[PDB]
C-alpha cells in the first residue's frame, strides 16, 4: 500500500522519526507503554532476519568454497585475520585517545582501594579451538552454531569440488545435483532477505522507538560524556581508518557507503551482528564481491571483528577508573588495548553482550567488580548501554565489509 | 596482665587507636589483610555478647514481670510504645532536615524516568502479630526468637505471681524454687556480661579496625556529604531530643551519659542492637532502673525503636533522589517520614539490614530499584554503609535507654 516508496527513504524515515517518537514518549515516562505496544514490531524484523542466517550462511559457504581454491581460502583467511586484529587493535587506542581528549567519569569523585585480585584469568583457547570442529553438523545447524557450521561448509565445498574432477562420471552428476540445490537454497534466501527489508522501515522505526525511549533519558552529564567520546570515536574509525584503508586499496570510499546502508542500518538499529548477517551478506553479493570470500569473511567477522565494542570497551574502562580517580597510565593503558581486543573477539554477536564483556577488561587492570563504587559506576554505564550498542554494532559490521572488499580486491 | 587498667579507658583507647590502624591500613589497600587477621577478634566479641542475649532476656523478663503488676506492665508498655513512635517519627524529619541543610546527591547529575510501579506494598501485620505468640517457647528460645520469648516471659511472670497468692502453700513453694532459680540465671548472666567487656577493649579495637579499613576510603565527595549530614544529624538527635527529654523528665542528661558508655560503645562498634542488649540491659540495671521495666523496654526497643536507622533512611532516600534530580517535595517529604519509620521498626537488630530496608522506603516514593541510576546511587551508599550503621546503632540504643529511664521515672 506504499505502494513502494524506496527503502533507504522509508528506512531512514522511520529511524529519524521513531527516534523522536521514542525520545518524546521516553522522557515523558512512557517507555513501558513503548515496550508494550511498539517493541514487538521491531522484534518481528529481527525475528525474520535471524530466520535466514542459518541456511544462507551454510548454503552460501558450500558453494563459495566449491567455487574457490583451497589455496585461496587459506590466503584470504590469513589475510582477513591479520587485518581483523589490526582493526580491532586500532579501535581500542582510538577509544583511549577519546576518553583522554574528552574526560568521562572524571568529575564524578568516588575513589576506592582494593585489588587485583589475585586475579585468575586464562581464556580456555584449546577448548574454543577444538570447538569450531562440530560433531554433528546437522546438530550445529539445528541450534545456532555458525562457527562450527562455517568449518563444515568449508570442508564440504572443498570435497564436492574434488568430486567433480573424478574419473567415474556418475558421481560428478551427484556432485552437481547437490551443489546446484544447495545454491538453490542460498540464492532463495537472498531473495527472502529482500522480503524482510520491506518490513525494515517498520522494524527500524519500532527499534529506536524502544531503544531511545528506555535509555535516552540516561544520556546526561558525565554519562553523556561517555556517549560523545564513544560516538565521535566510532565515526572517527569510519573516517580515519576505513575510508583511508579503502582509498589506499583503491576501492571507492563513498561508493562503498553507496553500497548501503542496508547492513549499516540493520546493524545500527538491531545491535545484532548475527541478526544483521543476511543483510550484511546481501550487500556483499550486491556489491560484487566473490562468494568464496564474502560467505566466509562475513560470518567470521560477525563475531571475531567488533571494532565498535572494543572501542567502547576502551572508553568505558576509562570512565569507571576516572570515577574512582584511579589513574591507569603506562602499563594498563597498554593492557586495556590487548584485553579489550580480547574482550571483543570475544564478545558475542547479540545485544550488549559487549557491555557484559566490559567486565573482563576492568578486571584486567586494577579495579575488581565487587567494590560498590566500581559497580556503582558500571551500573551507570549499564543505563547508557543500548545507546552505545547501536553505533558499536554498525561499525562492528562496516569493518567486516571493508575487511571483505579490501581483501577480495587482492584476490 | 593489664593487670586491670580501667575499661572505659582501654575501651575508648582501642577505638581511637584501631580507627587509625584501620584507616591507615585501609587507604594503604590492606582491608583484606585486616579482615583476615584482625576481624576474628572483633567477632569473638560479638560472639560472646550474643551468647548471653537469649537467657538474660528470658530470665530477667520472667522475674521483672513477676515483680511488677500486670497493671503496670500494661501502662509502661503503651507508654514506651507511643514514646518510641514519637522518637522514631522525629528522627526522620531531623534527617530530611539535614539532607535539606547539607545537600547530598545534588551535584551528582544522572536523572531517570520510569515509575511507580505499580506499586504493591502492605506489611502483613496480621501475621507479624500472630507471630509474637510462639507455639514452642522452648523452640523460640532454642532459635533466636526474642520477640516471641518476650511474650512468653511476660505471661510466665504474671502466672508465677498468681501462684504465690494461692491457697495451697505447697505450690507457693514450687513457684518460689522456679522464680528463684530463674533469677539465678538472670543474675548470673549479668555477671558474665562483665566478663566479656573486659575483652571489649580488644573487641572494640578489632571491630572499627575493619569497618574503617573496609569502608573509610569510600567517605569522599558526594558520599562524604551523606555521612556528615547523617552524623551531625544523629548527634543532633542526641542533644535536641534526648538531653531535652531527660532534662524535662527530671533525669540528669550528663549523668545519663555518665551511666555509660558501655552500651553506647558496644552499640557503635558492633552495629548490632541485638548483640548489644546484655550490655544495654546491665546498663539499665547498673543505672538503677527496675527490672519489671527495663527487662521489657530494652528487648522491645532493641528491635522496634531505631531512631538512627530511620534517620539515615531519610537522608539516604534524599541522596538517591538528589543524584537523579527527581525533587520529592510536600507529599513525599511526608511519605518518607511514615515509611522510614515503618522501615526502621522495621529493620532488624543486626548490621546494615537497615541499608537493605532503605529499599522499601525508596519504593514508596517514585524511583524504582530496577533503573541503573537508582541502583547506581544506592550502590555508592552501600559502600559508605557500615560507616553510617555505626552512629546509627549507637542512637538506636541510646533512645532505648532514654525511653526506659524516662518511663520508669514515671512508674
Ligand atoms: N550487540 C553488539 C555487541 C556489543 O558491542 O555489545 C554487536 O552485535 O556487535
Ligand atoms: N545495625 C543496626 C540496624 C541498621 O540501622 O542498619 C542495628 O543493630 O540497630
Ligand atoms: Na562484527
Ligand atoms: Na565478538
Ligand atoms: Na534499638
Ligand atoms: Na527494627
Amino acid at each position: 500500500k506504499y505502494i513502494e516508496y524506496p527503502v533507504l527513504q522509508k528506512i531512514l524515515i522511520g529511524l529519524i522519526l521513531g527516534a523522536i517518537v521514542g525520545l518524546i514518549l521516553g522522557h515523558y515516562g512512557y517507555a513501558h507503554a513503548v515496550h508494550t505496544y511498539v517493541k514487538p514490531f521491531g522484534d518481528l524484523f529481527v525475528r525474520l532476519l535471524k530466520m535466514l542466517v542459518m541456511p544462507i550462511v551454510f548454503a552460501s559457504l558450500v558453494v563459495g568454497a566449491a567455487s574457490i581454491s583451497p589455496a585461496r581460502l587459506g590466503r584470504v583467511g590469513v589475510k582477513i585475520v591479520v587485518y581483523y586484529l589490526l582493526t580491532s587493535a586500532f579501535a581500542v587506542t582510538l577509544g583511549i585517545i577519546m576518553a583522554r581528549l574528552f574526560n568521562p567519569g572524571a568529575g564524578i569523585h568516588l575513589a576506592v582501594g582494593g585489588q587485583q585480585f589475585q586475579p585468575k584469568q586464562a581464556p580456555p583457547l584449546v577448548h574454543i579451538l577444538l570447538d569450531i570442529v562440530p560433531t554433528n553438523p546437522f546438530g550445529a545447524l539445528a541450534n545456532g552454531q555458525v562457527l562450527p557450521t562455517i568449518f563444515f561448509a568449508i570442508i564440504l565445498g572443498i570435497a564436492i569440488t574434488y568430486l567433480m574432477n573424478s574419473e567415474n562420471e556418475k558421481v560428478r552428476k551427484s556432485a552437481e545435483t547437490l551443489l546446484d540445490a544447495i545454491n538453490g537454497l542460498a540464492e532463495a534466501m537472498y531473495k527472502i532477505v529482500n522480503g524482510v527489508m520491506q518490513y525494515a522501515p517498520i522494524g527500524v522505526f519500532a527499534l529506536i522507538a524502544y531503544v531511545m525511549a528506555e535509555q535516552g533519558v540516561h544520556v546526561v552529564g558525565e554519562l553523556a560524556k561517555v556517549t560523545a567520546a564513544v560516538y565521535v570515536g566510532l565515526t572517527l574509525q569510519i573516517l580515519l581508518v576505513y575510508f583511508v584503508l579503502l582509498k589506499i586499496y583503491g576501492i571507492d570510499p563513498i561508493s562503498f557507503i553507496k553500497h548501503a546502508k542496508d547492513a549499516m542500518l540493520t546493524a545500527f538499529v538491531t545491535r545484532s551482528s548475527s541478526g544483521t548477517l543476511p543483510v550484511t551478506m546481501r550487500v556483499a553479493k550486491e556489491m560484487g564481491i566473490s562468494e568464496g570470500i564474502y560467505s566466509f569473511t562475513l560470518p567470521l567477522g560477525a563475531t571475531i571483528n567488533m571494532d565498535g565494542t572494543a572501542l567502547y570497551q576502551g572508553v568505558c574502562t576509562f570512565f569507571i577508573a576516572n570515577a574512582l580517580g584511579s589513574h591507569l597510565t603506562v602499563g594498563q593503558q597498554l593492557t586495556i588495548v590487548l584485553t579489550a581486543v580480547l574482550a571483543s573477539i570475544g564478545t558475542a554477536g547479540v545485544p550488549g553482550a559487549g557491555a557484559i564483556m566490559l567486565a573482563m577488561v576492568l578486571h584486567s587492570v586494577g579495579l575488581p567488580l565487587t567494590d560498590p563504587n566500581v559497580a556503582a559506576a558500571y551500573a551507570m554505564i549499564l543505563g547508557i548501554d543500548a545507546i552505545l550498542d547501536m553505533g558499536a554494532t554498525m561499525v562492528n559490521v562496516t569493518g567486516d565489509l571493508t575487511g571483505t572488499a579490501i581483501v577480495a580486491k587482492t584476490e
